């Protein structure tokens, strides 16, 4: 059963198809093509995921052979990182964790890499909610972020639009002045109607407000960044999130909230921006990016 291959959408256009990674991913790169492979995942609580019976860090690494793993919502405290680092599997020696210090057991990001970065900074070193990690590599910057959820009743929409969204934009544009940027993580916005199963029923839901979508366009895309999955798959409905409560994953009633956004300068180097909807353990599934260097 592969429910993500069934086109679930309340108001689809005529020529839209459901994303099937078995038939729609490009063929592998010619061998020796120097590239970097990144996987990104909102794990909805790292400790809980590690207690998930069907989850193994070793199998995931063996299956995808990523160089870098970007996590959101680790929910770790600072005091937890030393021990969590010890459970990292062999081969991924450089790990960097930004944990929430005001609200405990909340938010949290991490970058796990078998490539040693030139530099790593946390925040835009103030990161009170552990929402941003920036790792410098030789030809690009990798920014892993967990964007603030606007919340029930849009209670946080003002901070999201007026403060957060602009600060993230300024941070990536500043770094772009030295190297192109790979922005990834849970951006907490379904950009267009194709990115959400029920657009009409969610006009005032966090993540699909007119305010959030317009900011996404104006503060991210229109400042020279490319939605790699959307560019690679025009007219393809593919989700990365399914709400637990209404059991929408079994019928693919989901949203695309997780992205790979890249500087215009390296948009042509993206070989594959993909989704892994079969991996369970969170209400998000992982996404991956294969970038030619």
């Amino acid at each position: 059963s592969e429910p993500w291959t069934v086109l679930a959408h309340k108001k689809p256009q005529k020529d839209w198809k459901a994303y099937n990674p078995k038939t729609m991913r490009p063929p592998p790169l010619p061998e020796g093509t120097k590239c970097v492979k990144v996987m990104t995942w909102n794990v909805n609580g790292l400790r809980g995921l590690l207690k998930f019976e069907s989850f193994s860090a070793l199998q995931l690494a063996q299956r995808e052979n990523f160089d870098i793993l970007c996590l959101q919502e680790t929910k770790l405290q600072v005091k937890d990182v030393e021990e969590i680092k010890k459970t990292l599997i062999d081969g991924y020696d450089h790990s960097f964790w930004s944990c929430s210090v005001s609200k405990l057991g909340y938010s949290g990001t991490a970058i796990i890499s078998r490539i040693k970065p030139l530099s790593v900074r946390y925040g835009t070193g103030h990161d009170t909610e552990g929402r941003i990690v920036t790792a410098e590599f030789d030809s690009f910057y990798l920014i892993n972020t967990y964007v603030p959820n606007s919340g029930d009743g849009l209670k946080r929409l003002s901070y999201r639009i007026e403060e957060w969204d602009r600060t993230l934009s300024n941070h990536i544009k500043e770094l772009e002045k030295s190297k192109p940027v790979v922005l990834t993580g849970d951006l907490n916005c379904a950009h267009e109607e194709i990115d959400i199963f029920n657009p009409a029923g969610n006009k005032r839901s966090a993540g699909f407000t007119i305010e959030e979508r317009q900011s996404f366009g104006a503060n991210l895309l229109d400042k020279g960044f490319v939605d790699t999955f959307r560019k690679q798959h025009p007219g393809v409905v593919g989700y990365t999130y399914w709400g637990y409560r209404h059991g929408g994953r079994k019928t693919n009633k989901g949203w695309r909230l997780d992205y790979f956004l890249v500087s215009q300068s390296i948009a042509a180097n993206v070989h594959d921006s993909y989704i892994l909807p079969d991996i369970n353990g969170s209400d998000h599934c992982p996404i991956g990016l294969i970038l030619k260097l």
